[PDB]
């Protein structure tokens, strides 16, 4: 719950300024500092993923065909089968960014009110689904490392 309130806030605010334009800049909730470098990583990293794999992401946002709020309730099984099954990386952050994709997609669609429910989505299958991992890899602290620059 501590790295789960954490990774939702994360995602729920990357999912919410990529669909918005806006960046919701409020509280520090959650480990304050690295979830402030967590963000900002995954806006680098997260639009960097979006942009070199927008073909992929068109084919298949538009083969989900989402529509509706139960469109996207349906999408968690498909995520559970294909995020965990395989070896685990940080690479596989593509989850995050095709999210933020969909997100796009929602505002767009007029379904602004299923952002918050998708990044629960994302923020369950990953946190519940590999844990151990994200602790063993110091969680957040290690997604900045991994995806540190300059
Ligand atoms: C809302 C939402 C966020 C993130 C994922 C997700 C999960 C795992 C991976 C992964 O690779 O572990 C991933 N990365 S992906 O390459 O974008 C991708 C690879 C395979 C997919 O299956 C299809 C299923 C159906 C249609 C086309 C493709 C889809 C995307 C992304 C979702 C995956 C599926 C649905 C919603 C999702």
């Amino acid at each position: 719950m501590d790295l789960y309130r954490q990774s939702l806030e994360i995602i729920s605010r990357y999912l919410r300024e990529q669909a918005t334009g806006a960046k919701d800049t409020k509280p520090m909730g959650r480990s304050g500092a690295t979830s402030r470098k967590a963000l900002e990583t995954l806006r680098r990293v997260g639009d960097g993923v979006q942009r070199n794999h927008e073909t992929a992401f068109q084919g298949m946002l538009r083969k989900l065909d989402i529509k509706n709020e139960d469109d996207v309730k349906s999408l968690s099984r498909v995520m559970i089968h294909v995020f965990s099954d395989g070896v685990t990386n940080w690479g596989r952050v593509t989850l995050i960014s095709f999210g933020a994709f969909v997100a796009k997609h929602l505002k767009t669609i007029n379904q602004e009110s299923c952002i918050e429910p998708l990044a629960e989505s994302i923020t369950d299958v990953l946190v519940r689904t590999k844990r151990d991992w994200l602790v063993k890899q110091r969680g957040w602290d290690g997604f900045v490392e991994f995806f540190h620059v300059e």
